[PDB]
């Protein structure tokens, strides 16, 4: 029992959901480093995740493809790795549970890496739902730059509306 995009939503979400920060790797990352300093950070995408690490911020949660070409390097002590299956165009129950779990583990000062089989792109929705106010959520606008979401009451509503607008499949 899962949520699925509708044609309408698919088109709507083509456009940034927070502040788009324009430019090629790695400009947007250097432009936002200062803000990322100041708040907990969630990244969606292997490239986004990597590039936040490179500017010297540690995400409290990262979501990326299980099949990415990536490796551990000392981090890998208080770091937790969860897997979840999440097909293209869906937000599954498993994803919701995994993300919420991750926020739990972050409260106890663990950084969480969520390895997704399928697509992690929509994970930004639950990320906002479950995050403490003032958290920052980041994902990649391809060929444009990076989208920075600030978790506010306002934006918890929009993200809840998106879920409410999705098709529920039994």
């Amino acid at each position: 029992m899962f949520f699925r995009l509708t044609r309408e939503l698919r088109d709507e979400l083509k456009r940034p959901l927070g502040e788009l920060v324009r430019g090629p790797i790695p400009e947007p990352y250097l432009k936002v480093r200062g803000e990322l300093e100041k708040h907990p950070v969630v990244t969606v995408g292997d490239v986004v995740t990597e590039n936040v690490l490179k500017i010297g911020v540690k995400p409290i949660i990262a979501l990326y493809d299980l099949k990415t070409k990536r490796k551990e390097y000392s981090i890998e002590d208080t770091a937790v790795f969860l897997t979840v299956t999440n097909p293209p165009g869906t937000i599954t129950k498993a994803l919701l549970d995994t993300v919420r779990k991750a926020f739990g583990l972050a409260e106890r000062g663990r950084n969480v890496h969520i390895l997704v089989s399928g697509e992690e792109d929509l994970a930004a929705i639950p990320a906002v739902l479950y995050a403490p106010l003032g958290t920052l959520v980041l994902y990649g606008q391809p060929d444009e730059g990076v989208v920075l979401i600030k978790v506010t009451p306002e934006c918890k509503r929009r993200c809840a509306k998106i879920l409410a607008s999705m098709e529920v499949v039994r």
